């Protein structure tokens, strides 16, 4: 979809749908007004009948006025006069979008300006919004469909706002666009089949993007390769299954050579069976998802690449298919950690922190500012956190911080639990340097500290998505993008822009 | 077992055993009063001290009488003057041979004309149930034992009836003959063990089978072949075996050349673990009876053999071993069918539909008049059903009301279950075409529904036969040979014989 | 609602809103093209457009058109040049009525004379299946609500026929507006909380309904009255509970003096606990649909009254409130029901089976031409049946297939499932005549089987509405109404009507 902004009067605009907002009590705002006027009072006139309540999403749809150029008006309620919270502002502009969706117009201007987002301006963070729903919206998986998703007439949008917001709207157009094109990479590989969809397919993936973009070098670790590194845990998860694990390495230079690069680390677990400690049969499809954290690093540098923000960005993502086998690991295993550290897999489930230590390691050879490790990890978090809001743990209070307000900004919001130093004796073994598990108290904090022993050398943040990367049922099933507003947010603060 | 049928006076017969009813009260009906007054009222005698109450398959075994040739006299339970059902009719006959196969004795003679079976001709109908019930009763499995049965003296039965049903006596045994002889098949296929019994050593036995008969023609599919037809979802079910999988043709051309055939489908899963999706340990032995569909149709086709009859007959064995491995289909696997329909596999143990599904598009090609699946394929079916009777399912009511006529005359029943539309959306995926679950209700109708997306192409039916095909536990634990009868039965109605 | 029926031409009324279907390819039938003759082709020029495919159930809404007398033009899809099926056509009805609940008129016509609807004739069958829909969605349940539902302006619908169709689309109204007046008490009933729908409120309900009506005598029998009638089985249910049971008899004299009654037994237990056999938490709160039976006698009795039917209807609620406590029946009791036969109650939570058994034997006085129980009595019907298709068992041919054709006729079907005599010994008891459960194995049939012990003295049938009788989550989650629908054609049928 095009999406554009112009300052031009609403009821001036050649278009097959021009959008406005209703309140309650058919309370037209100037903007509104102004389009009554010009249809001699034909707006007004319907909305005296009483089919609008105003509510917010609520919708009238009107054909040809007479004083008007657009072929059709789409009113949509704004509620009450309260400024609206994100939710029902994106709720919204969604009602808005399932409406063009099934017209046959070839484009639509909205013209909503009056309406208040609570604490956004009105130009910047209440377009990023509407631009990112309007934009992740146009979302479709139909590859594996016979009968594929006919295409849509709708083409092209226009946001009116006036002359001395133009520019703002045009920047948050300019970011939702990067931040949605992402969501919709990491959305397709999450949403992808296992079967087609392992640690190979994910390098080949890298290498392409590697070859379409100049600020862009690839590296793609393999088994033998990680073995060798002395990435004992990385090797313990892999090693059950016939499809091989591989650690991707993508480097955006688009800093200076001396700026200190940002890392991220994505879970890539391609399909988590559990192994030997085997997940129950009941919904471990969702576990095509377990790569939601590497999906996320790939769509982030995708917004970061179309930006092309002036920082240096090392992605690694850490991938294994975890199965069980005559060869998988056991339950009991001791292995040594590329930080020499030995570790005790009391559980082969707890897979992710596993290849995600190892990679951990590897990151400090790039003498980085900030690490950041995204990972659909634990249950015990959805049990924390639900669906809505990432779990966000640390060793520097300043990155946590900076996270935290990024997902705010974004909409896409994360909050912090503890790594108290009386949680980590939970991972005490009494034969290797800790355990891979902390027992039922505190799962997803005992996670975070089994991976902070791993992150001491730099600032280190990590998110456990696993209730926020996808939606388990109904027909909106899927992956969602997140954390990729929250992370391409950070990374346009730390380059200012 | 030799069964043999005449029509000489019961009293006159040369035998080891000569065997009579008696009703209750002591009650003698023409043949029993016959033998009575040959005995100078022996037999009357001995029933008027009251050993024998006459309730149905009671027994009392006498020895040498003067004024008979019979060497013994047993003497079995008719019950009140009223008409015996089948299952009564058919528990007096297995009383009976319970008797004989302790005895000594190297044949019997069973007079027992005077009993009524109700809604059974006294020649066809009544001598069909009881000589299957003899014939199958003698099966024995203990290839396994280190200490073989005792082989058994009985080796001869001779049933006695008047001249004028004795050609109709003769036909029931024929058949019967013909339908126990394809359930010893069954049976032995069925109680085999899963490390002997496997898609190859299945292959075999075709290929045996078409070597002894002129009219058979057996063609083998092996991995490669499935694969490279584009059997997608049979292919996954087979990936994560060692053993690998076999799509079997049998094609028996007794009918005219242009006669449509009808084709049968037999899952033939030789073993269920349930695969990623792993079965729970208890009770799991006993998936390997998960090949029963595959063995019922090897042994109507036996039965078909023995007959000759005018028909012509394809039969699909759709062979594979569900185990789990580091090749194994995972949940979430989104595969192309033969068809070209797509399926996301949600859980790797709905697996029998898999295999079949695909070959239900192969069958498309034989241009056939009907197109019956067999299949040990739902738990939900013995929730629904139970262990007496098979579920039965389809797209044509011509067909099926054939099956449902076919089962109830030999006493092999089954019971539609219906294939309503509202139940497909049960398996619908965002994903794929379909899923292959739909959750926990109605599970045997939603694999129905699954199967029919594969058979539009033709008349069709499912049989649902996870409580008929097999015996869990007690004495008698394992294979029946059902629906060997019904299917038999079926093929002898299209044949007019 | 007011629902009326007019001859008048489309064009020609005076209306809030006029509601016509248009075809795929914006094809219009002969009354829609009529229509937009005189809009002077307004309608073919928005349709030219191409906002509306036309697909069954989408819309799209004009306002005021030069030529036509209506305020508003609903556009309705039809789909493809073919006839509708049932739950199309429903469908397309519900989408409908949710545009114009939403819209601030008073009144609407509905012009769909054009649509054909697949083997139901266009005035009779064709709109008893639009007057139910449009009635029974008009249902709320807001009682428990601080926020009640606004009060819709829509008061009257009006549907156009040609003059000839008239009183066939009047009785269908007729007919509708009883069983959906039926079904808003079974909803209410099924709705209410157990704290406040327990025994002796269902026993008031009752009461009440008979001061109301002339034809009809109300009897209540208290728990000691159950005792002292030797219901053993029914006493043993509602012991464990500080509400009493009450068994209520409505009989409503509308037949001859001397033609047999039919008989409506109710399952009502108004919550099902398990009792000592104690159900687990999750989704235990749906236990107060377990009084549903009784709740659909209730709805099926009030369509009867409305109706005025000229037959004799005994209803019999069996009602009682299964909890555990220090009093409570214990597994392993054993009681002697009305009829003499003793029962061990092996599991406490087999108790709708146990109020019915009882009632079953008190249903004998009144010398029935036919029984029929409805029950929300087991679990595995829905394993076997799901969501859409009630179970029905019975011990005569002739009233089980009545039930079934008034089913299909009435869009609220049932299907059969056998008792054959095999599933009786799964009752057995070494102690008792017989248990109160069947095994894992058949659980359906079984439960159907142990009340057939009960119903010898009579025709009888039963309905097994555990799946069918409301919905269990989501928007739409409580008492659907079903089988008011089924029940009352089945009466419909008997009288003649
Ligand atoms: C064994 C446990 C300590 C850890 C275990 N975690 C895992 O299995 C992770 O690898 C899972 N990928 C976490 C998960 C499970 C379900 C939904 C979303 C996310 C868990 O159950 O949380
Ligand atoms: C996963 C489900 C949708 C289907 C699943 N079906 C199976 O596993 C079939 O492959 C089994 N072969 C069915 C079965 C299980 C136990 C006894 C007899 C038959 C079942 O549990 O019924
Ligand atoms: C103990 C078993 C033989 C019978 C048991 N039946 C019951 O408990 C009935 O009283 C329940 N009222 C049946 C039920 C349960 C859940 C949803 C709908 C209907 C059941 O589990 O089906
Ligand atoms: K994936
Ligand atoms: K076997
Ligand atoms: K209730
Ligand atoms: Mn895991
Ligand atoms: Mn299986
Ligand atoms: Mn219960
Ligand atoms: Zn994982
Ligand atoms: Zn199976
Ligand atoms: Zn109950």
């Amino acid at each position: 979809m095009e999406l554009v902004v112009k300052s031009v009067a609403a009821a001036s605009v050649k278009t097959a749908t021009l959008v406005i907002p209703v309140g309650e009590n058919r309370k037209l705002g100037a903007v509104a007004k102004a389009v009554d006027l010009a249809s001699e009072g034909a707006i007004s006139a319907v909305l005296k009948r009483g089919d609008l309540a105003g509510k917010p999403g609520q919708t009238l749809l009107l054909q040809n006025l007479q004083g008007l150029k657009a072929e059709r008006v789409l009113l949509v309620g704004s509620g009450k006069d309260e400024a609206l919270g994100d939710r029902t502002w994106r709720k919204l502009v969604a009602s808005v979008a399932g409406v063009l969706k099934g017209l046959n117009g070839a484009d639509a201007v909205l013209a909503l300006d009056d309406v208040a987002v609570n604490n956004r301006d009105a130009h910047y963070g209440k377009y990023r919004l509407l631009a990112e729903t309007l934009l992740d919206g146009e979302y479709v998986f139909d590859r594996f469909k016979s009968q594929k998703v006919e295409p849509r007439a709708l083409k092209k949008v226009t946001l009116l706002a006036d002359k001395a917001g133009q520019a703002e709207v045009e920047r948050a157009v300019k970011h939702a666009s990067a931040i949605a094109t992402g969501m919709a990479f990491t959305r397709d590989l999450g949403n992808l089949p296992p079967n087609l969809c392992h640690p190979s397919f994910l390098a080949e993936q890298a290498k392409e993007l590697g070859k379409a973009h100049k600020a862009l070098k690839v590296e793609v670790l393999d088994e033998k390769k990680i073995k060798d590194l002395g990435m004992g845990a990385f090797y313990a998860v892999g090693q059950g299954s016939d499809q091989p694990p591989r650690l991707i390495v993508l480097n955006y230079q688009g800093g200076k050579k001396a700026d200190k690069p940002f890392v991220l680390v994505g879970k890539g677990i391609t399909f988590d069976t559990g192994g030997i400690s085997l997940k129950p049969g009941a919904g471990m499809d969702e576990m095509k998802y377990d790569m939601c954290g590497a999906a996320s690093v790939f769509g982030t540098l995708r917004a970061v690449l179309e930006l092309q923000l002036p920082v240096n960005l090392v992605c690694l993502l850490a991938c294994a298919e975890n199965m069980p086998s005559g060869g998988a690991t056991r339950p009991g295993d001791i292995v040594t950690t590329m930080s020499g550290q030995t570790v005790e897999i009391l559980n082969t489930d707890a897979e992710g922190r596993l290849v995600l230590c190892d990679t951990l390691t590897y990151a400090e050879r790039f003498k980085p500012q900030a690490v950041i490790d995204i990972a659909t990890l634990t249950g015990a978090c959805i049990v924390a956190l639900g669906s809505h809001t990432t779990g966000l743990m640390g060793n520097n209070d300043d990155l946590v911080g900076q996270l935290l307000d990024a997902g705010k900004r974004a909409d896409d919001r994360a909050w912090q639990l503890p790594l108290f130093d009386e949680y980590q004796e939970q991972l005490d073994s009494p034969f290797a340097d800790m355990g891979n598990i902390g027992g039922p108290k505190a799962g997803t904090i005992t996670a975070g500290c089994f991976l902070s022993r791993f992150a001491k050398a730099y600032n280190w943040a990590h998110m456990d998505i696993a209730g926020t990367a996808w939606i388990s049922g109904g027909k909106d099933k899927g992956a969602t993008g997140r954390p990729v507003p929250l992370l391409t947010q950070y990374l346009l603060d730390r380059a200012g822009a």
